[PDB]
Formats: structure tokens, C-alpha cells, sequence
DNA sequence: ATTATGACGCT
């Protein structure tokens, strides 16, 4: 009882830009704002592949990883913005730069861990403590939480419900106890309101957020109320939330491991996990997964918010599907050069912005008819930021995959170059 | 013929 630690030591937030690429294009092109619109890559094959969808377009059924011609069938007024094309491939520079704008604002409040181009985690523990002392006993007004939902409330129109739940939460709050996890989460959500207001003020981009005691709960919370809303998931709300939460909705259980949790244990929802001992879980899923599952189904996870705002690897990738697969030597060389030229541009920009050089080049290929997504991955040294040298080395390192007797066989359906192992400059 | 990435575990 008194010695069962409840994983309530931390305040952790997950901030996620709503349909991020679409917002970047909507800021640039006002004629897209407040409309069904999506962002695509390429346009010849079925109108191109959609990778981001505005909420108005989502209400028609338009989803990511859908062909544009198909989405137009669901949403005939759909508007489309196209990813930039450079050297024959998609170039995502506009979005990496918008992402960095957002990250630099978030970093003014706390230390953040960039988790993807559009989302980061925040460790607010110190910030909440500082603020809690700044109030010196003053209660938290609902006015300070204008977009916050309290998960599990009310109990016993949408904005009316939100306000009722916030009112129940605040009325039941003990503002005098500077050590109550619920008060701490609450101050964290106030700071997250301020972070999101600064982001919208200074970039125009809207975002959702989750506020909880760890990364998995913060991430799960962020998704409960989108777009443009933030959700507080308290420790106390976990048993009811998890009691109907499909296992697959938890971060890292959406694929094969979650499928086998479901199949092996004979269960559907996160909460059923609590009925197993740690040893049973470890026996089925290994010692690490076992401990992690045993704590997670009770709302507890210790994965830290890493202080890492910049990517650890810088990569360039192009698929060559169907009949576009690269079948000759000249083709493989030209596309390796195009990839290495974009990689060189991004790496030089990186070294100048962030004072660091990569030291290792990773070359990855898929061959046609190969089941795997990486038919080969081989590393070599990266000593100078020169696109010709890097493409020549990537060739030197992949060339023994050709089984021709000028030709290339099996034809290549993917090239990939990744600069890694960064060291300060 | 979702594609372009990027983190992280396993051995
Ligand atoms: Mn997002
Ligand atoms: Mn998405
Ligand atoms: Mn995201």
C-alpha cells in the first residue's frame, strides 16, 4: 500500500501539430484555409499519395496513405497541395523548417524531446514546481484552461460538457497541497495552454496536447480531443480509460507484439492486463516487455523525456515501385547522385545550424521481388560533405548486389542514404 | 504502386 510507487513523480506533455503539413501549406496559401484539403506526394500515379489531411477533409473519409484520385471520389471539392520536388524526388524542406520554428518556441518553456517532425514530448516537472511556488496557494481558475478536457469527467453541446468536466475537476482540487499529483498535472496543463497559445501566436499553427505523468499516457491523451484541444489524463482516470481501450491504441502495441498480447492472453483491452503477474507477462513477452506491460496497464511507465531537439540521423529515400525499378548501372548511379546531392545540402545546412558533423554513411536498398523493406543495409565512412564522393561510396558498397553479366539485376525498388553518428563541430 | 523518413530493440 504505502510502498507501491504509483508513477506520479513526473508531469509529461505530448504536443502534436494538427494535420501539420496541411497547416504549413494553409498558412502559405490562404485559399486553402478552413477547407477540405490534403497534401500529396507526386501526381501521375492516381493523382499522388496523400500524406496529410485537414479535419474538414477527414469528415468525408479522406485518410493518409490514400490515392488522391480516390479521395476526390469521397470529397469532390477536396483541395490538394503538392510536396516540393527536387532532383526528381520529394523534398520535405518546407516542413522541416516549419517544424523547427515550432520546436524552438516549445523549447522556451521546458526541455523537449523531438519525437517526429510534428510532435515533441515535454518534461514539465521543474516548470510546475516553479509555478506552484509562484502562486503561493492561489486556486487555479477555469479561465486559465480554456481548451483543456479532463478525461473521465463529467461523471454522476461539446463546449458545455468540457466546462462541466473542468468544473468538477477544479472543485475537487486541493490547492494547498503543493505535492498532490493532480494539482501538479493541473499546473502543467496551464503551462501547456500557454505553450500552445505562444505556438499559435508566433507561427499560426494549431496543435493538440496531452498532459499526464508519462509519455505513453501523454501521447494517448493528446489524441482523445483533436483538433486544437488538450487533454489531462490523471492517474485516477486510468482504470476506466483502460477498461475499454483496445491494446493496439497504446504506443508500441499497434503491431505484432500487441497482436500476440491479444492472441496469447485471450484479451482485448488494456485493463485486462492487470490480472496477470509480472512473471507471467515476462514469460510470454520477455523480461523487458513483461515489466513494461505490467507497469503500463496500471498507468505507470518510466521512459524519460530525452533532451534531444534535433534529429539523430539525416536521411534521403526514394522508392522505385512497379516498372520504374532501376535496371541499369547508369540509373543506379544517377539516383544515388541525386540522393547524395539532397543529403549534402541538408548536411551542410545542419553543420552550420547545429555545430556537428556526421561520420558514417548508411546505404540501404530494396531489390524487386524481395519480401523485405531493406534487402541490404551497409555502412561506410562519411568524411566529407561531397555528394559525388558519397554516391560513389554508396555504389562501391552496394555494387556486389548486381548479378548481371551494364545491367542491374534484380532491379532496385528503393534507394536510401542515411548520415549518422554525429559528433560536435 | 501510400512514400519519406526516423527512433529504437535484438543479437
Ligand atoms: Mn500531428
Ligand atoms: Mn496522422
Ligand atoms: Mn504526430
Amino acid at each position: 500500500g504505502p510502498h507501491m510507487a504509483t508513477g506520479q513523480d513526473r508531469v509529461v506533455a505530448l504536443v502534436d501539430m494538427d494535420c501539420f503539413f496541411v497547416q504549413v501549406e494553409q498558412r502559405q496559401n490562404p485559399h486553402l484555409r478552413n477547407k477540405p484539403c490534403a497534401v500529396v506526394q507526386y501526381k501521375s500515379w492516381k493523382g499522388g499519395g496523400i500524406i496529410a489531411v485537414s479535419y474538414e477533409a477527414r469528415a468525408f473519409g479522406v485518410t493518409r496513405s490514400m490515392w488522391a484520385d480516390d479521395a476526390k471520389k469521397l470529397c469532390p471539392d477536396l483541395l490538394l497541395a503538392q510536396v516540393r520536388e527536387s532532383r526528381g524526388k520529394a523534398n520535405l524542406t518546407k516542413y522541416r523548417e516549419a517544424s523547427v520554428e515550432v520546436m524552438e518556441i516549445m523549447s522556451r518553456f521546458a526541455v523537449i524531446e523531438r519525437a517526429s517532425i510534428d510532435e515533441a514530448y515535454v518534461d514539465l516537472t521543474s516548470a510546475v514546481q516553479e509555478r506552484l511556488q509562484k502562486l503561493q496557494g492561489q486556486p487555479i481558475s477555469a479561465d486559465l484552461l480554456p481548451s483543456t478536457y479532463i478525461e473521465g469527467l463529467p461523471q454522476g453541446q461539446k463546449e458545455g460538457m468540457r466546462k462541466q468536466g473542468l468544473f468538477q475537476w477544479l472543485d475537487s482540487l486541493q490547492i494547498d497541497n503543493l505535492t498532490s499529483p493532480d494539482l501538479q498535472l493541473t499546473v502543467g496543463a496551464v503551462i501547456v495552454e500557454e505553450m500552445r497559445a505562444a505556438i499559435e501566436r508566433e507561427t499560426g499553427f494549431q496543435c493538440s496536447a496531452g498532459i499526464s505523468h508519462n509519455k505513453v499516457l501523454a501521447k494517448l491523451a493528446c489524441g482523445l480531443n483533436k483538433p486544437n484541444r488538450q487533454t489531462l489524463v490523471s492517474h485516477g482516470s486510468v482504470p476506466q480509460l483502460f477498461s475499454q481501450m483496445p491494446i493496439r491504441k497504446i504506443r508500441s502495441l499497434g503491431g505484432k507484439l500487441g497482436a500476440s498480447v491479444i492472441e496469447i492472453l485471450g484479451i482485448e483491452y488494456m485493463g485486462e492486463l492487470t490480472q496477470f503477474t509480472e512473471s507471467q507477462l515476462q514469460s510470454h513477452f520477455g523480461e523487458k516487455n513483461g515489466s513494461w506491460l505490467y507497469a503500463m496497464c496500471r498507468g505507470i511507465e518510466h521512459d524519460p523525456v530525452k533532451p534531444r531537439q534535433l534529429p539523430k540521423t539525416i536521411g534521403c529515400s526514394k522508392n522505385f515501385p512497379g516498372k520504374t525499378a532501376l535496371a541499369t548501372r547508369e540509373q543506379v548511379q544517377w539516383w544515388l547522385l541525386q540522393l547524395a546531392q539532397e543529403l549534402e545540402e541538408r548536411l551542410t545546412k545542419d553543420r552550420n545550424d547545429n555545430d556537428r558533423v556526421a561520420t558514417q554513411l548508411v546505404v540501404s536498398i530494396r531489390v524487386q521481388g524481395d519480401k523485405r523493406l531493406s534487402s541490404l543495409r551497409r555502412c561506410c565512412a562519411l568524411t566529407r560533405y561531397d555528394a559525388h564522393k558519397m554516391s560513389h561510396d554508396a555504389f562501391t558498397v552496394i555494387k556486389n548486389c548486381n548479378t548481371s553479366g551494364t545491367e542491374w539485376s534484380p532491379p532496385l525498388t528503393m534507394l536510401f542514404l542515411c548520415a549518422t553518428k554525429f559528433s560536435a563541430s
